[PDB]
């Protein structure tokens, strides 16, 4: 379908363009979800410590390795450093906890989950008595240096960023003494948040973009009935019908044809399989431009409790 399965990263490794998301996947369902995904062809799993389900994801990965359904070198496992671990002295331990839970001896890619550092401690969103999230002082260039050390210690093959705006990406690229460029910026992207400016910037610097919430995250916990709904948009349904595919399949193919990686989440076996069957059709340029035209700057993930943080990413235009 004029579509290779992997994209070359600036660390020299190849990354599967379609992965399985795991945010909100219940711990009692995610082991089967990941097993099914690997069985039906997925080779990339997107994880995070803050999702609280890495142990269960890891059970699935380990079983499929033990069963010899896949070899470790064929898998591309991604996780993310949570905001309460931006300190120099906490990054390695946070990575190692993720490795121990996923039952891996390296990650293919480790991302700074958000540019905002928070006070370390047990709470993922530490609050002051008035409800503000308590920041860390550690600046993100120092967090990046700590990520670089993980490459040099063999814990991770690639490092990257997530939810960074273009000025924050530029800060990393302009870092004095930069040793490794970010390989990936993982950002929200779908027809209602098309991200042209940030995607162009990242791609022009050789940074691969991964699109999260490609279906508009209908299970996001703050969903309101009045919100827009990609899967129910009749205009997108019409493009899907024309191609004899589902709306979800169109929504997944869309970022693929922008040279993005995409990570739809499901715990439903039939949908996991459906979502992978996107290498057998092509959207036209006109389809692509039409889908881009639906942009409304609508965000699933605004980190809305953190808008006063000095490194909050979404005040900038892009
Ligand atoms: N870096 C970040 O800050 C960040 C933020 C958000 C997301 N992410 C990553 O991106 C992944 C994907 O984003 P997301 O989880 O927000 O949402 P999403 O992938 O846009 O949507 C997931 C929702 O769509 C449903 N669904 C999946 N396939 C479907 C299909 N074929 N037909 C109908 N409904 C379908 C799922 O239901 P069922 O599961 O019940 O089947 C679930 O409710 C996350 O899981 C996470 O790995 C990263």
């Amino acid at each position: 379908s004029h579509m290779a399965s992997r994209i070359l990263l600036n660390n020299g490794a190849k990354m599967p363009i379609l992965g399985l998301g795991t945010w909100k996947s219940p711990p009692g369902q995610v082991t089967e979800a990941v097993k099914v995904a690997i069985d039906v062809g997925y080779r990339h799993i997107d994880c995070a410590h803050v999702y609280q389900n890495e142990n269960e994801v890891g059970v699935a990965i380990q079983e499929k390795l033990r069963e010899q359904v896949v070899k470790r070198e064929e898998l591309f496992i991604v996780s993310k450093l949570w905001c309460t671990y931006h300190e120099k002295g906490l990054v390695k331990g946070a990575c190692q906890k993720t490795l121990s839970d996923l039952k891996l001896d390296y990650l293919d890619l480790y991302l700074i989950h958000w540019p905002t550092g928070f006070k370390p401690g047990k709470e993922f969103f530490p609050l002051d008595e008035s409800g503000n999230v308590v920041p860390s002082d550690t600046n993100i260039l120092d967090t990046w240096a700590a990520m670089e050390e993980l490459v040099d210690e063999g814990l991770v093959k690639a490092i990257g960023i997530s939810n960074f705006n273009h000025l924050q990406v530029e800060m990393i690229l302009n870092k004095p003494g930069l040793k490794y460029k970010p390989a990936v910026n993982q950002i929200e992207c779908h027809p209602y948040l098309t991200q042209e400016k940030l995607i162009q910037y990242c791609q022009s610097k050789g940074i691969v973009v991964t699109a999260y919430s490609p279906l508009g995250s209908p299970d996001r916990p703050w969903a309101k009935p009045e919100d827009p709904s990609l899967l129910e948009d009749p205009r997108i349904k019409a493009i899907a019908a024309k191609h004899n595919k589902t709306t979800a399949q169109v929504l997944i193919r869309f970022p693929m044809q922008r040279n993005l990686v995409v990570i739809p989440k499901s715990v439903t076996p039939e949908r996991i399989a459906e979502n992978f069957k996107v290498f057998d059709f092509e959207l036209s340029s006109q389809d692509m431009t039409t889908l881009l035209s639906y942009n409304r700057n609508w965000r699933v993930c605004g980190l809305l409790s953190c808008t006063s943080h000095k490194d909050y990413p979404f005040h900038e235009e892009f």
